[PDB]
């Protein structure tokens, strides 16, 4: 699974430019981003997604515990 830190860094460093991005999902979960010209295998499903929507989906894997 892809996590938010890597995704945000790829945006900050200019690998993921713009408002939509190619994504591969497995079982509905995001497993990687795919950059222009990168190759995928036949069993991979590549969709174009909103960068903001990806950021919400990746938040589902973050820790939110806020009691101490």
């Amino acid at each position: 699974m892809l996590y938010i830190d890597e995704f945000k860094e790829a945006i900050d460093k200019g690998y993921i430019l713009g408002d939509t991005v190619a994504i591969v999902r497995k079982n509905g979960k995001i497993f990687d981003y795919v950059l222009p010209h990168e190759k995928v295998r036949d069993d991979e499903v590549v969709t174009v997604e909103r960068v903001e929507e990806v950021m919400v989906e990746l938040d589902k894997l973050e820790h939110h515990h806020h009691h101490h």
